């Protein structure tokens, strides 16, 4: 009678913890949705379903939007976050894939921090300003031609763009070492993301090659956004934390 | 009953949950602990190789076993992926995958019919202005009627994709079927590379999502007729193969 109820109430409870140890947010719902009587089923049920939600929508987290003014720090780190949770459970080609734009992201970020007016927003994309001063131009011209390209204000800026700018106005910023740990996976990701190609791990040192474009990702916020709070960067051990502590 | 007995009735509904969301990494979770589950090593070799295959983007064994061409496995296969994830509701991913699928399906048909069109150059496709002069001059001109310049340094992506067939093949029905893709490009701009929150309600965006993943499926009837009807629902054949083991 409430024997078979308890033993299934504590099995339902060992599956989610592992579930959750995989942040398998989703799954953890389905388990416990349907049970009645489960001590702190509708808070349990209530963060399990906000958090899938933030996730699949890329909404900042609550406890971060609260916490931080910044705009382009509360994106940067959230999308850390989820890039992190995505490599912790081996989703290896969706980590691959946006682990450069989060790198793009935080460069442009930081460029139009440290020099406003250098770079322009034109219906999403970021552009030299073309108020920009012969002297900085130059210099771009001379770097672009070391590149084997032309100059052209009207172009899109991307990731080789941002390098060259923070070259010129910040050669011994370590966010330029920390980039190279992206570009080493850029030719890997082109064949996952553009060519549909399967990514073999086990080939040319891939493990190794991801894990430190992650890496790279936080080391970049350490330097763009010192600001953020360290146990910021471990949000979903602490929401699993808090989950343990429900069930 | 004996308690083995009720714990694996237990565990064999939670899993057909699970698989009916298509979690098949909760599902493999579940089973993975239990000993004399029936069929149970079966289940989690199955589970586990699909489970890969997701994370690592492998061709689905049956796909690559039931056709030949590899361009059509590759786009079959992304679609597939891309279905699975939309059904699931992650919205702001699918937006971002599904430019890349059309771009590889305009692309595989443009390198067949004009082959000396694009050149590829480091896995990247960019306008072989040199062999084609008739063409460059058209796409200059339509491009300056945009008040746009030509540049032949850039990457090749769906706008370009889109301008090839508009002046080779203006007739084309995959130019009509991409067009509700090309139709997203500024939201997933936003998502994607300025890391905003995918607003659903705004804009109708949830509309114009659906209409891109249609797409897609529409522009994989016109380039590869010979694809199985069933085949464009392997996750419910493969649902159909785990519910057998599982009965």
């Amino acid at each position: 009678e409430i024997n078979i109820l308890s033993f299934r109430e504590a099995m339902i409870r060992s599956q989610i913890l592992g579930l959750i140890d995989n942040y398998d947010y989703e799954g953890a719902l389905n388990l416990v949705s349907n049970q009645k009587s489960f001590r702190n089923g509708k808070l349990l049920r209530k963060k399990l379903l906000s958090l899938t939600k933030q996730i699949k929508t890329h909404e900042v987290f609550p406890e971060i939007n609260e916490k931080y003014r910044d705009d382009a720090l509360k994106k940067s780190l959230f999308h850390y976050l989820l890039l992190n949770m995505r490599y912790n459970r081996l989703d290896v080609a969706e980590t691959l894939i946006r682990v450069k734009s989060i790198a793009e992201f935080i460069l442009k970020t930081y460029i139009e921090i440290h020099w406003p007016t250098l770079i322009i927003e034109k219906d999403g994309k970021p552009y030299l300003n073309d108020e920009d001063n012969l002297s900085f131009v130059y210099k771009y011209n001379l770097l672009l031609e070391k590149r084997k390209q032309n100059f052209d204000v009207s172009r899109i800026l991307g990731l080789p763009a941002f390098i060259d700018i923070l070259t010129i106005l910040e050669p011994n910023s370590q966010l330029l070492k920390e980039v190279n740990a992206v570009n080493d996976i850029n030719g890997l990701r082109n064949s996952i993301a553009h060519n549909l190609d399967t990514l073999n791990l086990d080939k040319n040192k891939n493990y190794k090659k991801i894990m430190l474009s992650v890496e790279a990702i936080k080391n970049m916020l350490h330097i763009s956004f010192p600001e953020i709070e360290e146990e910021d960067y471990n949000y979903f051990e602490e929401k699993n934390k808090e989950f343990k502590e429900l069930l």
